[PDB]
């Protein structure tokens, strides 16, 4: 009554039992309900690796989640037995001056949900620290819990650049983390623009609020009239660019289509190296910002659900049952024009 | 009696009489004392244009500068005869929203010395918006206000990174830019590491108060023991790194040299594109900020040259007279181990 | 054909003709359509003086308008004939730390409209700088332009108290300075709290968009239960309290129920003294920040009108014609229950 | 072998022993070296309560110490016996909002040595939180390590008001929390004055760097004139007025002497209510804010002592034995012109 997704090295994946985990006294036990998956799963997947983070170890894979409060440890008194949540993956040190001023993202002994060598929650039950479980409202589905961690990376990448009334948002890209961020971007009062190659999930960023949309492709096009195209569809440039790609050609537009003194937000996630022109950013103050997942982001981005300002169940493509998780992953393997966020239910 | 260095187009900068301006209601007359050159007027000189900027007419040389104040247009108050002043040559439009905000060194109309079309100050007199001339205390000479424009460079770049007691300040490159970023560093408080090619400007960023120097030269070593020799030469990562040399090398160490949520600052000016490791420091948050100038910095590169905190006298290595401007060029464009900063002195 | 309301001295008040302004270089010639008038505006004319700022000569009042560009200076190349404009009152001298820094509100030779010695706008005709004249877009009224300026002191407060998605306000007072900050608050998301002594205004309040209102005295109810049955209508504590009333009663009430690292923001401007409990604010880090007119807040605030956000045309209660001045600030001067905003259109 | 300070109630502080504590997994045992008192324990000491917090039961006193660690809990790895630390008394939950936002010290769950219910460290033993011990370099003595809790709070009130090269700050009093104030604003860089009473103490704030000094007793001259000299000593008006005194025509002058758009600094801890011109404060945009003990200071301040920028032992006047609280204490509640820090080593 605990099958759980284990990942024990590239292309292994194994849906098998664990045992069902206790709770220490600052932690709840779980009954999962919901579980996104994203590129970073996928390439743990087929790689076995995301970075200098090597599986060298079976790993419980899943970090987008939400359950059920079942049992709650001693110390354990704001949330209590049958409270549906948000798993906030990311658990801190506590003690370390990232985790004391304010940073905990970047605390360097962060025990993040399915990054080697920490276990994640695919499984029908997860023990998490309790003050890193969201308590969901009575109109904010479990589901939509799920979808608040990849919702939080756009806060948070909106909050690092500061938008708000006033701001003109370009968002580079319409897969999941791109969507998010039009979400996030126009629930502070921005005015988004969004560009991407797939004239379908243009139409989702349409519906997530975006007022202008614009079928791009820098493999094609040339970045020079890319450009012109954005600044005729607008008013001045955007003071504030997302890159949700990585990619250095829709990296250096960004910077070269950014207002003086504005800022472009890296989210994407690049190849290694990107050949870039920082010079150009240099001569009109360009910043650039790298967003880490986030911090204290997820009250502001489930306030956004709640309120009704966000509608993120728009983004599940696909559901599929914990027993087809490997159908799952490969639905998100291979990315599809129809595909957005892919959806693992774990209730039996 | 007007003598002026007039730069007529790549190559040909000719010595020659211009007429004596004249102050309009809220500028005033000076009487040049000295005038700093650097690497963007060499670059007007050999290549004829800085960028975009093109020299397209004839064009007065010169934008780091002090003097003496002759006269005074009608509405100017704070300024008088006989006033020893630096000039701070960006003069914005005071009217967009870039100055309105406080970023006027960002203002789209921005009249800069030396920068085409607009003449610089490396004449026997020039005229001059009141309000962008400090007024030198009895103790900072008219050479030492002559480099309160590089210095500043150095205090905005501290500024926008938040350089202060308890920061670690690593400075690539020793050259004028590395070594006013020195100064101010040590002003602010910072502890500070200085890396350069050359052994001997080392030298003279110890004695501007670096606690650290290293000679590195990237061309030679591999970055990864460059890396090692500077993370073992102090405590933890520098979280404030200053590039001040443009080369990709260079900016590549200090995206990974540099301390989780940290901040690199581009003081340098690149080559065109640079090849970099972005994804490397997106995965630390390590933030990118380019410097263009300064704003509102030059009261505090003043405080720091009255109060005794920064000897920036010692950077003038070469001095030359207004009638040997050519070789003032050329002993600037040629770049010993032994120059650091050339000046030309204007009083008759 | 340019009547004006001039002011000679207090209680006297003559609408007369004035010689029709001409623009110099930077100003425009304008062909006024609304002026609101506020306690400031009626004060000066009860008292015939707002402060140290005495009325020693005969001088226009009015500060709060709008009309239409009728002539244009020179170099004025952004405004042409027939464009509908707000005014903002505050001219700064563009020259000082104040203005250089982007702090222009506090300017010290700021020429603000009304304010001796300089004259305002409640006259057929005004000259004013073009710089501080913004454009309306077709779906917004002079009128709506008129109210500009005090919904700006609300967006104002909202900004230098950091308003935005997940803050909690109180806004203690709902008189016209009271509602904007409702209006403000909510176009910058926050949840909205809303207290009077008045059951009407809180009507408009909640029409405003307050989320809670509170029928509050207290001259009436003693502070602590004041207290309570605020904290009993919302979740935690507001963590920005927005002052309007000026009231010691109602700044004790702000700094005893503002949450711990909050702020206050006083924008009513008191008597001249209050008692208050500043050793309460100090034991939970509570700050006081003033809020002195706006500052860059104008072009947010045309936004929040010209995207539906703020409906500040329902404040006006009442309308005179430039003919019925005195009978206008009569009505300013009682102020009922059901005055808000008092309205005087200026086209013949 | 473990002889301590408790204090039982109003007046009934005895010296006791206790049995030795045990450190738990993340802590230490400290063998106490130097404690020091302030203003805090006298008024727990004479009326047995310091504000709502009131001693119930019998209380260990003390909360400024350093000391050296004995034994260290299991998971303790960055400090071992023999290490020479400084105690930063408040431990937070490291759990709510306000630990998560980098805000510690406002922890509601906050435990503060010596404030009901936790006892303090004035013992020969006490066991503390591993991550708020500050190791000390070995140039640090633990006598100066016992000062870095007030040096702390001046720290805290510099950062919070933004304290740094070109701030003119004027520190209003010149008992302690005065003088920790003048070493942390010097330390940052800013000019420095500082009024008090006794010309004795200000002889110590000249030595601790004020640049200007000024016998002030506004409860013998007006305050008109005290401002006059004030403004009479220096160039503009502070930026910065740091008040230590908490009596309201100190606040009063602070909010006057203030430059517009500048800060105050409450750190003084008033009676329980002010009568104070808060409209003055309004009418210029000063900010008033409150500092409430240290959030990551202690860092700070050690580097501030090791470096040699702040002499702060020069600040005990008073050493006692631990066998002498009382007198101790006495010392401190008489507050002599003499009487600065009063100091009590606890080693055998
Ligand atoms: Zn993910
Ligand atoms: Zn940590
Ligand atoms: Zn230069
Ligand atoms: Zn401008
Ligand atoms: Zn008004
Ligand atoms: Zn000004
Ligand atoms: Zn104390
Ligand atoms: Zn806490």
């Amino acid at each position: 009554d605990n099958l759980s997704a284990v990942l024990y090295k590239q292309n292994d994946l194994r849906l098998e039992q664990r045992p069902i985990p206790e709770p220490k006294e600052d932690e709840v036990l779980l009954q999962m309900a919901y579980v996104g998956i994203c590129g970073s799963d996928v390439h743990y997947y087929e790689h076995g690796r995301i970075a200098d983070f090597i599986v060298k170890d079976p790993m419980v894979i899943g970090h987008e989640a939400s359950g059920t409060v079942v049992k709650v440890g001693k110390n354990v008194k704001h949330l209590k037995k049958g409270d549906r949540v948000a798993v906030e993956p990311g658990v801190p040190c506590r003690r370390c001056q990232f985790c004391k001023e304010g940073k905990y993202n970047l605390c360097p002994d962060l025990t993040f949900c399915a990054t080697p060598p920490d276990d994640g929650n695919l499984a029908r039950y997860y023990v998490h620290a309790a003050d890193f479980c969201h308590k969901l409202p009575d109109n904010v589905s479990l589901e939509e819990g799920a979808l608040l961690e990849p919702l939080s990376v756009g806060v948070h990448a909106c909050r690092r650049a500061g938008v708000q009334l006033g701001t003109t948002v370009l968002v580079i890209g319409a897969g999941p983390i791109g969507l998010v961020s039009v979400l996030a971007a126009k629930a502070y009062g921005a005015f988004v623009v969004c560009t991407a190659r797939s004239p379908r999930r243009l139409e989702v960023a349409k519906n997530c609020g975006a007022d202008v949309t614009l079928v791009v492709d820098p493999a094609k096009e040339e970045e020079s009239s890319i450009i012109e195209r954005i600044r005729s569809a607008i008013g001045d440039l955007p003071n504030v660019t997302i890159d949700c790609s990585g990619n250095e050609k829709c990296i250096t537009i960004g910077i070269n289509i950014t207002r003086t003194g504005g800022t472009l937000m890296l989210v994407g996630m690049g190849s290694q190296m990107v050949t870039v022109p920082l010079v150009n950013a240099c001569a009109r103050e360009i910043d650039i910002k790298s967003v880490f997942r986030y911090c204290n982001d997820y009250p502001i981005a489930l306030e956004m659900v709640a309120s009704g300002r966000c509608n993120v169940k728009q983004l599940v493509t696909h559901s599929f049952k914990l027993e087809q998780t490997v159908d799952a992953f490969e639905a998100a393997r291979k990315k599809a024009d129809n595909t957005i966020k892919v959806m693992i239910s774990c209730r039996q």
